[PDB]
DNA sequence: AGCCGCGGAACAAACTTTTTGATCCGCAACCTACTGGATTGCGGCTCAAAAAGTTTGTTCCGCAACTGTAAATGTAATC
């Protein structure tokens, strides 16, 4: 069905393990705007994986510009 | 490029919890025996009054995603 190359890159990133890679994967498969047909089950899987991969991370302030 | 409801805020009258400045009243002191005058004085206790501390009803401030005819595009990478 010729999944776009950017979609394949995001899937590879999610397989490696990232939280945004699956965020922008359950919002790419849940709407028609991003350019791919909406699949609900395979978007729900990406949403669950994105939420599961958030644990263990620390939120810190990196830089600042006054 | 426009500006939805939501929730803090910047202000501003009302409650509300103490800071202060007298007034009083036992209360031991004199004085002498003891209500000694026709006396003072002195320290807890209480009084509203008012300069301080919340509490609560109103008014603007800000901000997001996308809009009405409208692209599925073999590979990688740029703004």
């Amino acid at each position: 069905q010729n999944l776009p190359s950017r979609i394949t890159k995001l899937i590879k990133k999610s397989e490696s393990g990232d939280f945004a890679s699956s965020y922008q994967l359950y919002k790419v498969f849940g709407s028609k705007e991003y350019g791919v047909e909406p699949d609900e089950k395979m978007s729900d899987y990406f949403k669950e994986l994105s939420a599961k991969q958030l644990e263990g991370g620390q939120l810190r302030v990196a830089d600042i510009h006054l």
